[PDB]
């Protein structure tokens, strides 16, 4: 037995194509910039990895982000910034602008392009169908562009999702747990948070790809339709999967993991039980209806797929009717 190998149905060998350099992130040697060019401003956030900055440059009087990195091993920095660096330029992916060093306690800095991002309690009450559908695709974009590139996000998520609203702007932030896709390679399952995990992930099958993206961008969109953040809402990661079995059922469940020999935790095996397919009517009511169309739930149906070789691609999501207006606006 042991698990059924898998392969992206789609950008399955850019990285073999691309110079090794491209995605052997171990040997990059990084440019560092100034620290002197730089003055801190105020603090906007602290995360699980960084204290994130406003600053200025002084050079050029310029805002913007700082990064600074809590202790993290030397080939994770250097696989956050090789990416930012393999996908700068790209559609709505944040630009990494410098890197720097503090020379005496040796901590380093990101530095990023300033966006002002509009606060989430003033963004959530405004929005509306045609908004999330813009941003949505905006979305698209940065992950169609970044998979193209040979990269998974891995961690999809409105902590990682900055709008400026004023501007109709969009930026994808976060590269710090992205990886680049190599077919064959078994990837680390303990990634992203909770609520937006893939089914892949929390039955522990690694040889997984894109398509992760695709499924935690579905978990996105179903909380945003239906004004029910979290929308998967589990205790811990066993329970994360029996949240998303009482919606999408045991029979595809118990399908998928029979199609790629998955060899399920004996623990799970007493709490998932029996539960039907659920219709997205359940999920509708008077205060989120005007988000709710056919064309959003057939959508969200087709990102919410255990079976991570059936999920749309961002590229065929992006062709989806849910989109038709925003295409055509463009
Ligand atoms: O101040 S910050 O540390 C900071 C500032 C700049 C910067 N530049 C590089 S890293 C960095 C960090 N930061 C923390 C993260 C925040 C996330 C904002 N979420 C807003 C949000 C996103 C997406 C949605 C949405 C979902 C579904 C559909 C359509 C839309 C919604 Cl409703 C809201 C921004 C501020
Ligand atoms: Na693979």
């Amino acid at each position: 037995s042991g698990p059924v190998p898998s392969r992206a149905r789609v950008y399955t060998d850019v990285n073999t194509h691309r110079p090794r350099e491209y995605w052997d992130y171990e040997s990059h040697v990084v440019e560092w910039g100034n620290q002197d060019d730089y003055q801190l401003v105020r603090k906007l956030g602290r995360g699980k990895y960084s204290e994130v900055f406003e600053a200025i440059n002084i050079t050029n009087n310029e805002k913007v982000v700082v990064k600074i990195l809590k202790p993290v091993k030397k080939k994770k920095i250097k696989r956050e910034i090789k990416i930012l660096e393999n996908l700068r330029g790209g559609p709505n992916i944040i630009t990494l602008a410098d890197i720097v060093k503090d020379p005496v306690s040796r901590t380093p800095a990101l530095v990023f392009e300033h966006v002002n991002n509009t606060d989430f309690k003033q963004l959530y009450q405004t929005l509306t169908d045609y908004d999330i559908r813009f941003y949505m695709y905006e979305i698209l974009k940065a992950l169609d562009y970044c998979h193209s590139m040979g990269i998974m996000h891995r961690d999809v998520k409105p902590h990682n999702v900055m709008i400026d609203h004023e501007h109709r702007k969009l930026r994808l932030i976060d590269w710090g747990l992205a990886e680049f896709y190599h077919p064959g390679q078994e990837y680390n399952v303990r990634v992203a948070s909770r609520y937006f995990k893939g089914p892949e992930l929390l039955v522990d099958y690694q040889m997984y790809d894109y398509s992760l993206d695709m499924w935690s961008l579905g978990c996105m969109l179903a909380s945003m339709i239906f004004r029910k953040e979290p929308f998967f809402h589990g205790h811990d990661n066993y329970d994360q999967l029996v949240r998303i079995a009482k919606v999408l059922g045991t029979e595809d469940l118990y399908d998928y993991i029979d199609k790629y020999n998955i060899e399920l935790d004996p623990r799970f095996n007493d709490i998932l039980g029996r539960h039907s397919r659920k219709r997205w009517e359940r999920f509708v009511h008077s205060e989120n209806q005007h988000l709710v169309s056919p064309e959003a739930l057939d959508f969200l149906d087709k990102l919410l797929r255990y079976d991570h070789q059936s999920r749309l691609t961002a590229r065929e999501a992006m062709e989806h009717p849910y989109f038709y207006t925003v295409v055509k606006d463009q």
